[PDB]
């Protein structure tokens, strides 16, 4: 076919595995299904797809953890497939290696992590309730319109100080970076999302706030002054991070819980399990895959990798491989070893997987106490769709107002 790109000479043939990470074979049976035939009996531990300019693809927890762990050899000054994308790539910290990366990741945990997290509880308690309320006499609901989106992107939106009516735009370019349509580049979109925030910056460096931007814009790293330029690599990665990450999540755990009535009953019967369901949901559900560089060359796993070369090591993966846990693809809320990359591994881990929980966990208390009972539209066919972040197309539900709370 026309999408596969020439094999590499130094490429082994019996290694060929054609995935494309945009538009997996096996989608219609669900993206999570679509991936695990990766991990098909006969398929190597390290394969090389043809697909999106060629590049290799860690099939196992085992390799996905050891090369994250590994940034000598696989850099993440270009970590997206594909290449014209990773070499555009230049947020900050994310296209860092330690050492240089590390001063700039202590920065964005300032305002993202936990301490933030705890005083935006209130607000994020207000605003889930809020929207379930008004969705609950109506009986139905568009999930990803309705819930998914705007419920963790107003709250993000919040944070960064930013105006609720720039949501469609902004997530329109952080949508064409993680699953393009095809009508922007990530250079685009990049550019794009650069040019919305250079004045804002700018404004926020004359008069500083208290919000998100002001806080990047105006602070230190290791004891001096941050540019204007690496201000705006930081913040624009933030936008991606809060506006394509758990709206998604979101989406997958509930088609999940309308098509599990027993698994719903169990969170309502026993609240209290709610924390634990979120990780397994977390782990069976995991959404990311992105990957590193070749620094130079390197055998890895009896494979040799070339300066240069391209690997995807997909966070998605390393939970739902069998070796990591039994029978992965069945959701156990009682789970006694949860494991999973779902917010990374290495130097690099999720700064935003506390909001992440904290969101995920509110949500689930908050509607199953007054809408406990639900389901899909009847008839309707859940399209998902494949990229650096995985989603859900359209979510439509349904149920009996009568059997909803108001609490
Ligand atoms: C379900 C929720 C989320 C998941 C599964 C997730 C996943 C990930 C993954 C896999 C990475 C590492 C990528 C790599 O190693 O190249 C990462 C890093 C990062 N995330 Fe999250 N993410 C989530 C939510 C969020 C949120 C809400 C924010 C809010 C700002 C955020 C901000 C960041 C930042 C700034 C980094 C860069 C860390 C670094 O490069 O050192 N994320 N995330
Ligand atoms: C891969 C990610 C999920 C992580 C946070 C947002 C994201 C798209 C980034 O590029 C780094
Ligand atoms: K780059």
């Amino acid at each position: 076919n026309a999408n596969l790109a020439p094999l590499p000479p130094h490429v082994p043939e019996h290694l060929v595995f054609d995935f494309d990470m945009y538009n997996p074979s096996n989608l219609s049976a669900g993206v999570q299904e679509a991936w695990a035939v990766l991990q098909e009996s006969n398929v190597p531990d390290l394969v090389w797809t043809r697909c999106n300019g060629g590049h290799w693809i860690a099939t196992r927890g085992q390799l996905i953890r050891e090369a994250y762990e590994d940034y000598r050899h696989f850099s993440s000054e270009c970590p997206f497939i594909p290449r014209e994308a990773g070499e555009a790539y230049d947020f900050i910290p994310t296209s860092m290696d330690p050492p240089e990366q590390r001063q700039f990741r202590a920065l964005a945990n300032q305002v993202v992590g936990m301490p933030v997290v705890d005083k935006l509880e209130n607000r994020i308690q207000e605003l889930a309730c809020s929207l379930i309320e008004s969705l609950r006499p109506q009986g139905q609901c568009n999930f990803t319109e309705d819930y998914a989106e705007p419920f963790p992107i107003r709250i993000f939106m919040l944070l960064a100080g930013l105006p609720e009516e720039d949501i469609p735009h902004l997530k329109y370019l952080t949508d064409q970076m993680t699953r393009p349509d095809g009508s922007m580049t990530f250079a685009e979109a990049k550019e794009a999302l650069y040019d919305y925030l250079i004045p804002i910056i700018e404004q926020r460096r004359q008069k500083p706030g208290t919000d998100a931007i002001s806080i990047v814009a105006n602070g230190q790293v290791n004891g001096r002054p941050i540019t204007s330029d690496e201000a705006k690599r930081m913040c624009g990665l933030l936008l991606v991070g809060g506006l394509d990450t758990v709206v998604n999540f979101l989406s997958f755990s509930m088609e999940f819980l309308a098509k599990s009535p027993e698994h719903r009953q169990e969170l309502i019967e026993r609240p209290e399990r709610i924390p634990a369901a979120c990780e397994e949901l977390l782990r069976r559900f995991s959404l990311v895959a992105d990957g590193r560089i070749l620094t130079s060359d390197y055998e890895f796993h009896g494979v040799q990798l070339k300066k240069g070369d391209q690997i995807l090591l997909p966070q998605m993966l390393s939970g739902l491989d069998e070796r990591e846990n039994a029978a992965p693809m069945h959701v156990d809320f009682s789970r006694q070893k949860v494991s999973h990359t779902t917010f990374g591994h290495g130097s690099h881990l999720c700064l935003g997987q506390h909001l992440a929980r904290r969101e995920i966990i509110v949500t689930l208390k908050e509607w199953l106490t007054r809408i406990p009972d639900f389901s899909i539209a009847p008839g309707a066919q859940i399209q998902h769709k494949s990229g650096i972040v995985s989603g859900v197309q359209a979510l439509p539900l349904v149920w009996d107002p009568a059997t909803t709370k108001a609490v």
